[PDB]
């Protein structure tokens, strides 16, 4: 039984969480996902969440005051606070497995050029905080990364249930003049196992040589 | 000017990214994102999209006849066919830049067990196909990865999303003191060469700590 809170200035973007696996997990009561509009914790009439950076630079930085009030209300000392950021530690399969046993995840979605560093620093005095990157590309905000993290974690939760997988096939055995590899039709478990292992090897060498300790 | 077609059995997953697009960019014809339900190309009253894997094992594999029909209708010779898969080549910022100049992306969202490999192999005989992974973790399906790819690519197309080595260091804004923590004084110094050097050192330390692979 897991609780996930997501905090964002675009709560509408997190609605895909209601589809597929995450939606099913919600419907089965294995997780509760709540999405919160950060602007709820603002007090000015313009509901400002960002300001220009100290020391200069392009863009805006999200204000610590608003985030601090939001996290005060949402988090407890048991919370794992997840902050997606291109400058984060890598989020990997190992991370997904680790977080799959947490009682409470809170995901802070940043926009503009990021969140004032003191938000994470202050939070870390009261709870565990993890700044993570889902990959080596830049997004406009943390919302898509939140969806990725939720999907990668939820499919591992006990309630629901290296090298690259090789090609897979299904019916019909011949299509547009392309045949399923005969060994897959042969019913020989030993030979199928070996062919699949080999396929996995070739694909990994080709597409992800780093997984086998080779130069990219 | 870019067209993106997404094919998925969960078309609702993609609707917020469509409502993410600035009216100005659509009216200027710079971008169009369309989402298609894969089941429109199913053959049977049960609208079947997957089937048991040849050679045995768990899960299901998506049907080649269904995907073949869908791509036949949607793709052209100019299309870049993107297939998200945990078994893919890595999708990187370099990839995003490359794809940002394309006229037509089609993103085929499958379950993680996969789409029958003959679909990609057939498509590759008449268009460019890219099987890609957005990171070292497994998702249940390609839809979340589609969202990531669309966002990473379109923010590099001039004026579309509304937005204008080493890791970025910490950032700060007002107030100068908050919950006992002061903004580093150097940032308020008006010595802009020194600020640049300080930021460089912050970047170096953070990269060493979090991403030593980058060095
Ligand atoms: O994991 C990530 N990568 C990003 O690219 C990213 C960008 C802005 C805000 C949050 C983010 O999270
Ligand atoms: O990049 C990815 N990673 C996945 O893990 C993934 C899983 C299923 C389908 C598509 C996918 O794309």
């Amino acid at each position: 039984s897991m609780k996930i809170d997501v905090v964002t200035i675009f709560p509408e973007y997190l609605q895909p969480v209601r589809q597929s696996l995450p939606g099913k997990a919600i419907d089965a009561g294995l997780v509760d996902v709540a999405v919160h509009d950060l602007r709820r914790w603002t007090h000015d009439v313009h509901k400002s969440v960002d300001d220009s950076p100290y020391g200069g630079g392009p863009g805006m930085v999200m204000k610590p005051t608003v985030w601090g009030d939001a996290l005060d209300e949402i988090c407890t000392s048991e919370t794992l606070l997840v902050v997606p950021t291109p400058a984060g530690y890598p989020f990997t399969q190992e991370t997904a497995w680790q977080w799959s046993t947490e009682d409470h995840l809170v995901i802070a979605c940043g926009r503009y050029e990021g969140i004032d560093q003191r938000v994470a620093d202050d939070a870390a005095t009261r709870m565990r905080v993890r700044e993570v990157s889902i990959g080596d590309y830049v997004l406009n905000g943390g919302e898509a990364a939140a969806l990725v993290i939720i999907e990668a974690v939820l499919r591992l939760v006990p309630g629901v249930l290296s090298l690259l997988e090789g090609p897979s096939y299904t019916r019909p055995p011949s299509w547009r003049g392309m045949d399923v590899p005969p060994v897959l039709l042969s019913g020989d478990h030993a030979k199928i196992a070996a062919w699949r292992a080999e396929q996995s090897r070739q694909r990994t060498i080709e597409r992800r040589p780093d997984l086998l300790g080779f130069d990219s």
